[PDB]
């Protein structure tokens, strides 16, 4: 699978059949429609600057990830009676600075959008038992507003040139990923999937409502990165955002 014409989203279904399922991510938000929560506590993140552990290029993105075998990085809060566990953030972008987002939000689309994933610690005993269970994983997403270069941005784009081609790996330490969030984490959630393959229709989305900015010299160090392998070719990461799924009933609420 992949992002490309001949293996992208449109060409997943007729490979994995979920992809047109019912609880399927990215999402439009319309907020006109949008419902608060009274049950809706807060969200806090409470991340160890030292369970950050690598960054690595798979191909048609890249991954920062943690070291996930105690709750030492969680995430509490929100929809969530169980504390979630960081193991993974991540980016998505396009071709050009006015669509790189995978969500919209009335129908305004974004540069890129960051993505931070966790997974029940709690009531399940690891990922791989987690990942195919609707209450296993919950993703932030954060909007990403083309402006100011961001600052805390670049110690993870300075780190990409030790990953430029696809399987490429780096070390990566002392690293608060909460230091990417916005100033306020009011949010919307709703139930939904994986972005891209497996799919798994397994994660309750935390949608920031608040966007940080990023500027448009830092999304071109997102498309220097290679879906290649050394040796071959330069072919670039140019975008890797789906396009929005329907929400089939679906239910997005707000903390505010
Ligand atoms: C850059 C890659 O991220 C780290 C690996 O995260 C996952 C592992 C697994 C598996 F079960 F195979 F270990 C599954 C998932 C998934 F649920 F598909 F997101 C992520
Ligand atoms: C290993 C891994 O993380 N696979 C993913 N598949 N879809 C994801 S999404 N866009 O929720 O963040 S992550
Ligand atoms: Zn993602």
């Amino acid at each position: 699978w992949g992002y490309d014409d001949k293996n992208g989203p449109e060409q997943w279904s007729k490979l994995y059949p979920i992809a047109n399922g019912n609880n399927q991510s990215p999402v439009d938000i319309k907020t006109s429609e949008t419902k608060h929560d009274t049950s809706l506590k807060p969200i806090s993140v409470s991340y160890n600057p030292a369970t950050a552990k690598e960054i690595i290029n798979v191909g048609h993105s890249f991954h920062v990830n943690f070291e996930d075998n105690d709750n030492r990085s969680v995430l509490k809060g929100g929809p969530f009676s169980d504390s979630y566990r960081l193991f993974q953030f991540h980016f998505h972008w396009g071709s050009t600075n006015e669509h790189g987002s995978e969500h919209t939000v009335d129908g305004v689309k974004y540069s890129a959008e960051l993505h931070v994933a966790h997974w029940n610690s709690a009531k399940y005993s690891s990922l791989a038992e987690a990942a195919s269970k609707a209450d296993g994983l919950a993703v932030i997403g954060v909007l990403m507003k083309v402006g100011e270069a961001n600052p805390k941005l670049q110690k993870v784009l300075d780190a990409l040139q030790a990953i430029k081609t696809k399987g490429k790996r780096a070390p990566f330490t002392n690293f608060d990923p909460s230091t990417l969030l916005p100033s306020s984490l009011d949010f919307w959630t709703y139930p939904g999937s994986l972005t891209h393959p497996p799919l798994y229709e397994s994660v309750t989305w935390i949608i920031c409502k608040e966007s940080i900015s990023v500027s448009s010299e830092q999304l071109a160090q997102f498309r220097s990165l290679l879906s290649n392998v050394e040796g071959d070719n330069a072919v670039p990461m140019q975008h890797n955002n789906r396009p929005t799924q329907p929400l089939k009933g679906r239910t997005v609420r707000a903390s505010f």
